[PDB]
């Protein structure tokens, strides 16, 4: 009665992908929640596999290159992440999903790279207000958390500058393997690339016109039509409306409701093909104490849904009976 | 042009059903609002029938029994509530609905018991994030507000321990007479009992997939197919999302929007069969001053909807005319 | 690839239409936002045409007349607004929309009057929790922001008292030219007049039952069936739920989501017939600092949508290419 009876948990406290200090505290925000207890209460065995230590160079060792900020910290961190994810997913090769808590979204280049090494035919569902697919010369910000997909997409490689230290970051995704849900703040060059290469995408306008149910169905149809592929679910907390996830660095109004976020995760979970879910951009240093609690709570409900938690209830593992205790019931007494 | 031209109002400041002090202030939160004025402005005559005084024993007089906390305060309070509700509903036997403001949800055992004494064929619509149908030996918390339905459901009586002081609490509901809307935090044994006995239930997942309109229709179909039965609407404020009802003791994210809550109440009201509506779990001692105002406001809009308030407008009782005042209009002047 | 390549912007800091000081700061709230920058980034040339100076008489010069508060300030301000709007719209006679930021909603009598002078066959889409169509002797409050449409509707002129200084305020709208979306707090006499004269109206109950998509379609069908008419979009920020627009003087729970507000504006924009959009009732002196930021943000997203901003993305004006810079790509290197 469980699609997944065990799961692994990994923290990746990336913070060199964007300028606001605090994404490094994301994994701890989830560890100090009741997430682990609640997951155990649904009968799932969850193993805490610890944290990846990002590589964080100093400014002298890691100057701007092609406008990118902290690009060598990024390339080194990417390779370290990929090795660890690869090993975890191969020890796993009912499947055992890997739950990853970030950390800013730059971690995804590493997680997908390593995941693809174990499962090369995977698809990616990217849940985000943003495209995170800027190529370096088009990025206004130079922030690596806005570029992680570009390094992975084969079709985009003529717009990525060559760098010796990026050699091991091999493009492992075709444009046809990615689908977005939740977009509402694409940069113009992302829009161009997404349309040019036919990346499936469902923006908040699509959610409004189609409804989340049809959006989920169509996204799964686009990249995983017969549920043959492993799914890498990359969930940026900023996909959710700032009313329910305020503690994040690039909040955009008009986002997914928590319920819409839950539906995406419930449907993905129920495919039986959830292989990795990562949750990016939690920043417990942003907003009020209550803002952080709201954001933490949203994240926990989301990750629980990914692992198969049902809002319609779960049956007990053992049904309790009054008589076994030598207790007299009302029905018994009345007779 | 009014389905209900008069109504009764009753406070029940129960607070021994759960541990957080403050539910006893629920009725006053509504009395100090503009609810009464607004109800009068729609042409309804609302009579304040005062408060029920709960029985609150001391710890020595009311030790834990079968893990239940304050069970004798509960049984005594239940009987006191039922007598008062019964008398009010029989003086009432256009019908006159009774509006009850709590108070924690443990009051429902008493309100339904008394209501059923006046109208034995009634149905119950239970609007709640929670099932409130735990039987005592299955309750992790021992909190009576999580058990009120179990004592009333005939099918569950072999799982209720006999207690002499509970004898007058007679099961007056069949499983087939109850429908839930809004559920998102069932305990495993509740899930078991609800499914085993075929209690109609529409969780937030059902609301997401079906839409509130279909959920309301199907809930009414399940328990009141031809609108032959009186309706007992038991509305836990925690059914609403914490964004609109934060001041309540067991808040769960991902709840009904205020609009969805309004639709449930509007449709129930429009049946002409609303006999009792109770609103449970307001706690003005929880949250900020603004949190309390939001929660108060949500409650007022909800109760107004129950009594027949229309968001699409009400016609004036007397249409005013400019000439009656001896005033010259623009149209008159221009001629 | 742009329906509108230029636009005009006008502030109207009306504050004598209602009692709470602060609506006069509405235009500045938008000017100090990033609205202008974001509009330019989508390729639209936006010209700041400055502010209209409302006429604000003293109490001695402007006593109550027919219960109206500040009615002579209103009539004088109305004529001043209308002259300026008329001149702007005639210099404009791809069309050039006029974006107006208020200011309390009393400004609409002036904006529509002047707009109609340039485009007499226009239709009005009124997005508001309120009807703003009270005739003076029926207004409980005497606040002019609750009456602006009544002076304009030909069918209502036998209920408007004649005043010499209102002579230049000529009724320029038929009941058949107005459609409301968002209503949830009509006064009884407004309900009477709206139904009696067949004004198309879609309240929040209609939005709940029909969905915003059908509501927008039906509103446009009612007043602009073949998109032959110029559209005057009058958007009261209080149409939006107080959760996203708290800083406004008459907030009502259960409003449009930001997304629903965006859909209305996106569809209106896409007709190619958006001629004037005004945004009323911003009050930066109400609520917390965060409340004001939320309200500002909602307003900016709304006005951007009116001017044609697409949540699904915009293409770059020039597509950037790696080689033009003499940079070596990964694809190039690998070959
Ligand atoms: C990621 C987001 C904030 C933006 N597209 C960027 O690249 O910086
Ligand atoms: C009521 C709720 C909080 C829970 N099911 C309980 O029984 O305590
Ligand atoms: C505008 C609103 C607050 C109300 N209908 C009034 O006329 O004052
Ligand atoms: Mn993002
Ligand atoms: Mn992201
Ligand atoms: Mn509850
Ligand atoms: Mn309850
Ligand atoms: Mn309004
Ligand atoms: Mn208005």
């Amino acid at each position: 009665k469980l699609l997944y009876t065990s799961a692994n948990f990994l923290g990746i406290p990336t913070n060199r992908g964007q300028p606001k200090i605090g994404t490094y505290q994301g994994p701890e925000l989830i560890r100090k929640s009741n997430f682990f207890q609640l997951v155990a209460e649904d009968g799932i065995q969850l193993t805490d596999c610890g944290d990846i230590i990002p590589v964080e160079l100093n400014e002298a060792e890691d100057p701007q290159r092609f406008g990118m900020k902290w690009s060598r910290s990024f390339s080194l961190t990417t390779l370290r992440i990929a090795e660890r994810v690869e090993e975890l997913m191969k020890q796993s090769n009912k499947s055992t999903p890997l739950v990853i808590v970030g950390g800013d979204h730059s971690m995804a280049t590493g997680t997908i790279l390593g995941h693809a090494e174990a499962k090369p035919d995977l698809c990616v569902l990217w849940i985000d207000a943003h495209g995170d697919i800027n190529t370096p010369l088009n990025s206004a910000s130079g922030n690596m958390h806005g570029m992680p997909l570009s390094f992975l997409v084969k079709e985009l490689q003529d717009q990525i500058p060559w760098l010796d230290d990026f050699e091991g970051i091999k493009p492992c995704l075709n444009a046809s393997n990615i689908a977005y849900i939740g977009l509402r703040d694409l940069d113009a060059h992302e829009t161009h690339d997404i349309r040019k290469h036919g990346i499936a995408y469902f923006t908040m306008l699509d959610v409004d016109r189609m409804g989340i149910e049809a959006v989920i169905k169509e996204a799964l149809l686009a990249v995983n039509p017969r549920l043959e592929k492993a799914i890498h679910l990359s969930f940026d907390i900023d996909a959710l409306d700032p009313l329910v996830a305020p503690s994040t660095g690039t909040a955009v109004p008009g986002g997914l409701t928590l319920r819409e976020g839950l539906r995406i995760c419930e449907e993905v979970s129920a495919t039986g093909k959830l292989s990795v879910v990562e949750l990016a951009e939690l920043n417990p240093l942003l907003g009020s104490q209550e803002d952080v609690l709201k954001t933490q709570s949203s994240a926990v409900h989301i990750l629980r849904a990914c692992l198969g938690h049902c809002r319609s209830g779960h049956l007990p593992f053992k049904v309790r009976n009054l008589t076994d205790q030598g207790i007299m019931s009302r029905a018994a007494h009345m007779q």
